[PDB]
């Protein structure tokens, strides 16, 4: 797996974002987590981490797993980064989302997901109070 370069055009929710890459913008859905949608519990603070999360990195870079790359509804699907960090995984460490939709062949990521939501759930986080 490897990382390609995008840039914000515009934070959505939880989960999706508006990236451009290879220059179309495209909403990209994160790869094996399930944030509350903005109008449930969580929703907004879940919305704002991921804002500010991609709002203030200088760097969005992209990627894909093995398998999949759009959804039914024509979302990218990929693990996204905001400077070296992963989205996905930030979110399920402060318990702001469950590891969710581990379908095979596109699931590199999903212990190190899994790991990190045990330890949100261990303390309590959020999603997890
Ligand atoms: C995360 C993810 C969601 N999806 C689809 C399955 C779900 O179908 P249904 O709409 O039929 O429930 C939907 C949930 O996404 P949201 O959580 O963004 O709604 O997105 C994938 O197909 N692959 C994926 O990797
Ligand atoms: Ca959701």
């Amino acid at each position: 797996l490897h990382k390609e370069p995008a840039t914000l055009i515009k934070a959505i929710d939880g989960d999706t974002v508006k990236l451009m890459y290879k220059g179309q913008p495209m909403t990209f859905r994160l790869l094996l987590v399930d944030t509350p949608e903005f109008n449930e519990k969580y929703g907004p603070e879940a919305s704002a981490f991921v804002k500010k999360m991609v709002e203030n990195a200088k760097k969005i870079e992209v990627e894909f797993d093995k398998g999949q790359r759009t959804d039914k509804y024509g979302r990218g699907l990929a693990y996204i980064y905001a400077d070296g960090k992963m989205v996905n995984e930030a979110l399920v460490r402060q318990g702001l989302a469950k590891v969710a939709y581990v379908y095979k062949g596109n699931n590199t990521h999903e212990q190190l997901l899994r790991k990190a939501e045990a330890q949100a759930k261990k303390e309590k986080l959020n999603i997890w109070s």
